[PDB]
């Protein structure tokens, strides 16, 4: 029904571990694509994002897997992700790779400032669920999320 987003690919996290599509099961994930050196936007989306995932835990008990893939892998090294994450959510994970690991991540996704606007969430069966953009408040976006992780049900 809803666009086939998703699909294989293979990046690497902050700390240099390696991470592919494989890790996004047995849990939910809210991926988010952006790029350090964004103005504005993407700051303002990963504050959000914090909020979203504080909100979550501490009211109804869930823990989401936060991934930011960068868009940039020209200067988002692991070292430059793990500086400019250090402002926002400790549980967000910055992921990169190489020009082409990257560009594939970013073609799955079907994904710079104007198209960094939204949140991809992923069931523990690693499927597109829902995708979360900017008219999503503090509030109803946290509501969205918890409706699709209480209904879930395993295939």
């Amino acid at each position: 029904g809803k666009p086939s987003l998703g699909g294989p690919f293979h990046l690497e996290d902050m700390y240099g571990n390696e991470f592919t599509e494989k890790n996004l099961l047995g849990k939910f994930s809210i991926i988010y694509f952006g790029f350090s050196n964004c103005p504005d936007i993407c700051p303002d989306e990963l504050d959000k994002l914090g909020l979203w995932l504080n909100t979550l835990s501490s009211k109804y008990g869930i823990t989401l897997q936060p991934l930011f893939i960068t868009c940039d892998p020209a200067r988002d090294s692991p070292a430059v992700l793990k500086e400019y994450l250090s402002d926002f959510h400790p549980s967000i994970l910055g992921l990169t790779g190489t020009f082409d690991e990257v560009k594939n991540a970013c073609k799955k996704y079907r994904v710079l400032v104007d198209h960094s606007i939204f949140f991809y969430l992923m069931d523990p069966e690693g499927q597109f669920v829902d995708a979360l953009g900017r008219n999503y408040d503090e509030k109803t976006g946290v509501d969205k999320i918890v409706e699709h992780v209480k209904s879930y049900v395993p295939a």
